[PDB]
């Protein structure tokens, strides 16, 4: 059962109290491009699920249980301290993610936190290639109808050579162990969910645009209005995802600029998008919330606009949530 009292297993983290909601930067940070990488070691999903046996998370805070549902979460933040790859804001993104989920009362049964920041309360382990792979398997391995899964990554996205380039993420030990290709992330995180499981995945990568091979997407570009009726669009033939996967990322505005012939930051946009969506206390639809969120990113000088991708065409009139299955937009084949 979920721990419902602070006297049950002792005191738990108060991330809001450590200033992680209100007293850390929510501004853009600099993300230098990593550059083209050598070929990665492709994932053996068998070995991943084997290495995940016996892994577990911990309950990060007390909250009100959702009847008929469990919640599992994996957070990955990578600053690449001391290297040419160093990023200032990725572990801070995870701080804000954790504090926002706590503030809003998401009842997480088990969380795993992979960050390279020292003295980070609740840190499970280092975000190495092998840890990311096995804990991705951990997140999805026990999934049953009604379950809710949450995934957050803030770190480098880049390209790696094949054995045409692949999009990939860089673990903290990428220099030794190589990157993880988006196809393998899709196979670990998305492909192995059964029906009636809900996942939300947030990828905060300054230089990717990748949508993890999902079949439907919606970009909340500059010409969208609250008085319009947005829809997702199909961008890939075929689909191997049974569950309800929703992904938040940032991408370039698809509206063509009126500039003919200001300052921004590329880091932190996806995290601000999801946290802004969660902090809005008015039970807005996906569509309306993405407008407000787009406006926040342009106000705060982020380079990116919001991108929502999914395993089904979500009716954007549906109320945004982390916990509910999608209402399908039947107009999108
Ligand atoms: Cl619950
Ligand atoms: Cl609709
Ligand atoms: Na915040
Ligand atoms: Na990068
Ligand atoms: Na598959
Ligand atoms: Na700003």
């Amino acid at each position: 059962s979920l721990i419902t009292q602070l006297c049950d297993a002792g005191q738990l983290a108060d991330y809001v109290g450590l200033g992680w909601l209100n007293a850390v930067s929510s501004q853009p940070y600099l993300v230098q491009a990593l550059g083209l990488q050598p070929p990665p070691r492709r994932v053996d999903v068998d070995a991943a699920f084997r290495d995940a046996k016996g892994l577990h998370g911990h309950q990060p805070w007390v909250a009100t249980p959702l009847p008929g549902q469990t919640v599992r979460a994996l957070f990955i933040g990578i600053n690449y301290y001391g290297t040419s790859a160093a990023l200032s804001g990725c572990c801070n993104d995870v701080k804000q993610m954790l504090a926002t989920l706590q503030k809003r009362g998401l009842p997480i049964n088990e969380a795993v936190i992979l960050v390279d920041e020292d003295n980070f309360p609740g840190r499970t382990d280092q975000p190495t290639r092998d840890n990311i792979v096995r804990y991705m398997a951990w997140l999805v391995k026990d999934a049953k109808p009604g379950d809710v899964l949450f995934f957050h990554y803030s770190g480098h996205g880049t390209q790696c050579k094949s054995r045409k380039y692949d999009q990939c993420i860089a673990p903290v030990d990428f220099q030794k162990s190589g990157c993880i290709v988006d196809d393998d992330i899709h196979k670990l995180l998305f492909s192995r969910l059964p029906e009636k499981v809900r996942l939300t995945a947030v990828f905060d990568c300054g230089h990717s645009g990748s949508i993890m091979d999902l079949p439907f997407t919606y970009v909340c570009s500059g010409g969208e209005q609250a008085s319009g009726t947005p829809h997702m669009k199909r961008i890939r033939e075929g689909n191997d995802v049974l569950g309800d996967v929703m992904m938040i990322s940032g991408c370039a505005d698809e509206q063509t600029s009126a500039d003919v012939k200001g300052s921004t930051g590329a880091g932190g946009a996806a995290t601000q998008c999801i946290t802004c969506m969660l902090m809005n206390n008015q039970s807005l639809s996906y569509g309306k919330l993405l407008i407000e969120t787009r406006d926040m990113l342009k106000r705060k000088r982020f380079k990116q606009v919001p991108q929502l991708s999914a395993s089904k065409a979500i009716d954007l009139d549906q109320t945004f949530s982390l916990t509910e299955m999608f209402s399908v937009d039947r107009s999108i084949q």
